[PDB]
């Protein structure tokens, strides 16, 4: 229906904001999907001032008060070969490309105002780079995906996915480069910030709980960090989203459990709107973070009031289309409880058409956080089931690392268990699977390995063939695929759904951005080739000049709309 | 913006469209309607319609006057056009009997005498003429290429055959004992046929730049000119004959045309008809009835000479207003030839305004003053539409039509290109797009490969991509038809295939393709996508499930059209 498209359009079009920091003296730096695209803005109590010209993907983390912003922009029509552009915050809309940085996959970065330190992947390497007045320097080659978390003085701290799905802390020196990696035997570092003492405060996520530790970069000694207020440790977080020192020396921590987060300043709980929060900044002496929930598009709020600085208003009709949300614990094949977010649509009966909407990553989670796809499905009259299959973040190290070496195994059982739950709990009169990226991989895996479980499947930006994808991947993705698959060619082959096409029996909608460089299109063309040759029912939608990271409202429509149409169409059968 | 396009495309698709097939059930019109979202078949008594079929159909066989049944043609292969025949007794609507003696095949045409169901169909190994009577199925003749049953009277079958060089032969067979006689005119092509009571075949003969009627005797191949009592037909100077047929009273109805509009003639005498195009004419309740269409009027059944509608879909007022007007223009092409080009002006676009060269399929087809949903949706979306009858087109004589032979992606593309440049130079077009389905999509691919920079973007639906692979995958009819279009030249098949010039593409391209297309198969389209990808080309693709070349549902029409209009509307926001 045209009503579908209008709702899909409006959900996409609602402005969404993330908090990046404080720049231009004491002005908020936010990135907003607004006015049709992702842009950087200054906010200082009134109207936003747009910093960039053309759409961007992100900005680098500014040190407090810096008079510039580094835009990260895709210059490869979606393939995520990014260049960096600086904007002097005094002169909004004037851009200077940082030409010493050849286009690469920029993974992360920080701008101190005097040096831009970033990680990026090329075909041959992941590396940590510093660009300052003397030009560009490779500080270190990283084993895999690596992210700069912080710079204080000469010390750079970061997080590395350098093996086994485990996250290491790494440090380097701005002046001299080099690399020190710190692994924990208990889990993975999730967050880091260098203290005034020049040690690294980090979130350590273990099997069950998460805690703060202090890593001394000189010897690798680790000790628990105890905070003045005990609200934080008595909250017993399973995950630590974010931490940072504020300008006044207080330590802000955002930690979470069961898909909802809480904010702590020197260990003391700060009231915040229910859902999930990102970074906390001090702006004009006051606390500010971003907030999201299943019914709240990412917005910037003041704490503790929850009062919005920057909020794209979810229209009340779209809000009403989500009649309810539960967190349930699906019983899986091996007795694992799969924490599963559920939206009941106010536009479906119960039992009703239900989509198991599978998250990407796999190191991500369905949480009490805004999900445009899920909202659009609920607007479209589908209940939504969003299972945190093993591999997911947010439920501890053991749950997340279970997926390692076992793609299309236990995690798909969790997805299937969620389908089973949806029917047996009485929610679903019929079941569909939909997912993007690792989610689309899961759609494909479900239709090949679990024919008959779903009525139909939507597979967006999907993993189709680990082997071919690997061979087309840059250094970061190659390493990531190695970790996920265990290195084994058996696993890479046997867990690729393009090798199990014969088993497909349900309608399949393929959606894929043409210049996706994470989940490349080439394997997907071969999949369509196989689907065609084997007489399989399928549709496909290839979106032009776009990649994995959707940064315009029209691209988001192009990749979401066909999914919703497909499922609406299937529902008339 | 997108939601308004969905609403306009949906409702333009959804408006009821009718084609007159004949008279059956004694004295009721048989009508194939696109209504309630699909192609169905109906009896029309004068009041309400009775739906004959159950599930959607592709067509019905031409009924002998008054026969008490209908034969439905239905794709039983999810779009690949392996059709089965189903008989419905007109006294028992909605009750279908599959004719099991006829294995699924591409049914090309057919007639039902009441005693025999006579049809042509294409399989892998042949195009044949068949007769199914109470004794069972008989293959009457193998045809050299695409052939169509035009008429039957007693044991004489007359038909038209594309049996070489893009020329149309007349053929006859014997209903009882088969065989084949082929009648070729060195002056042109036979275009319609009907057997007179004197058991002679009356036939439209389309010569170089004009069209006339001739009588063919099937016994001795004698051809003489048919001279009618009234000279209105002669004086009309038709360039083509749409259809002819003897009515039950022996009078000869002819629908002939000039410059994309037709005229109705009974025994040579003008019967006034609503402006545009008409189909077959029947007698019913002592009154003439035909189908009528125009660029602004969805196919409808009307009575002649009053022009009053009997069955018509009503367009919403907002969408009628989106068509500002239509005109025929003659665009000078590369050799001084004049390309007859219908121009549909959008009342939702400025002048100059965004303009789509909507290229017709076939290639033996034409852009006439006839309803075109694609064009209408384009007008609705704020695009002017330019619709060039490139050489290869029907409607303008044999010579113009046959010029395409041996020359796909040659002169016809220059004609399309000449219409494009005319739309800019005349001041109609502020920017230019190309869009086409089937041979039209081929033309899109050819324009973008051979004429980079001409258009801002192209939409290629159900497109020919590669003559060579397509030939590898075609049935007997399509192999032959590719042979004809390319002249039997391997060099033409390769060099005129856009798959081999992908390097040259500089403009965004949208590909729309039904997955089960057995005419313009998807396989070469996948290869084109692999080429586009490998060569860094911007493209969009939309593959339609469980559908093929012939769209018989609303939802499938939406799936092929909607992305085209989205794509073009999105391109218009661009530079």
């Amino acid at each position: 229906f045209s009503r579908i498209v209008r709702d899909v359009e409006r959900l996409i079009a609602v402005e969404k904001y993330s908090l990046q920091g404080v720049v231009d003296g004491d002005k908020l730096l936010v990135v907003g999907f607004s006015e049709g695209s992702v842009n950087a803005y200054l906010y200082d109590g009134g109207e936003t001032v747009k910093l960039n010209r053309e759409p961007i993907n992100s900005v680098l983390d500014p040190h407090y008060g810096v008079g510039r912003v580094i835009l990260v922009r895709d210059v490869s029509k979606g393939a995520e070969q990014h260049a960096l552009f600086k904007v002097n915050t005094s002169r909004p809309g004037e851009e200077q490309r940082l030409e010493a940085v050849k286009p690469m996959r920029i993974l992360s970065g920080v701008d101190t105002g005097e040096a831009v330190v970033f990680t990026g992947a090329t075909e041959d390497r992941v590396a940590l780079y510093a660009l300052d007045g003397g030009g560009l320097r490779e500080l270190a080659r990283l084993p895999g995906f690596g992210f700069v978390s912080d710079i204080r003085g000469d010390l750079i701290a970061g997080l590395g996915f350098f093996g086994g799905g485990r996250v290491s802390l790494f440090t380097s020196n701005l002046s001299s480069g080099g690399l020190r990696v710190f692994d924990s035997g208990e889990g993975s570092f999730s967050s880091a910030s260098i203290s005034p003492g020049m040690k690294v405060t980090a979130g350590l996520e273990t099997a069950r709980e998460a805690r703060l530790v202090t890593v001394d970069p000189r010897d690798g000694s680790v000790e628990d960090l105890e905070l003045p207020s005990k609200d934080f440790s008595s909250y017993r977080p399973t995950a630590i989203t974010w931490l940072g020192y504020l300008p006044d020396g207080r330590l802000a921590v955002v930690a979470r459990r069961e898909g909802r987060s809480a904010v702590f300043i020197d260990g003391e709980r700060v009231e915040a709107p229910q859902g999930n929060h990102g970074r906390v900044v001090l702006w004009r002496g006051k606390l500010v973070t971003s907030h999201t929930s299943l019914s709240t598009p990412p917005r910037i709020v003041s704490l503790p009031s929850g009062e919005p600085l920057l909020e794209g208003g979810l229209p009340e009709d779209l809000r009403r289309s989500i009649a309810g949300s539960r967190l349930v614990w699906v019983e899986s094949f091996d007795g694992s409880r799969v924490p599963t977010y559920v939206l009941e649509s106010g536009r479906a009966p119960t039992p009703g058409p239900t989509v198991v909407l599978v998250h990407g990553g796999p190191f991500a989670e369905d949480s009490d956080s805004w999900d445009t796809f899920a909202a659009s499905l609920a607007a479209a009259g589908f209940h939504v089931v969003m299972p945190n299959y093993r591999g997911s973040t947010g439920y501890g190290e053991e749950w997340r690392l279970k997926i390692i070496g076992d793609p299309c195994g236990g995690e798909l059982e969790d997805v299937s268990a969620a389908a089973r739950w949806a029917r047996e709990s009485g929610l679903a009169s019929e079941l569909y699977i939909m997912g993007y990226s690792y989610g689309g991989y899961m759609t494909l895996c479900a239709l090949t390995m679990k024919p008959g479980l779903f009525k139909a499947g939507v597979a967006g930006a999907s993993v189709v063939d680990w082997e071919e994808m690997y061979e087309l991947s840059d250094a970061a993705f190659r390493n990531f695929i190695e970790q996920l698959t265990g290195g084994s060619r058996e696993i890479m082959r046997s867990r690729s759904p393009i090798n199990h096409v014969d088993r497909i029996k349900e309608p399949l909608a393929l959606i894929h951005p043409q210049n996706d460089s994470r989940t490349p299109l080439k394997p997907l063309l071969r999949l369509m080739g196989e689907l065609l040759a084997r007489g399989k029912t399928f549709e496909a939608h290839i979106i032009p000049d776009a990649g994995h990271a959707i940064n315009t409202m029209e691209d988001a429509v192009k990749i979401l709309l066909p999914a919703v149409f497909f499922l609406a169409t299937q529902r008339e059968r």
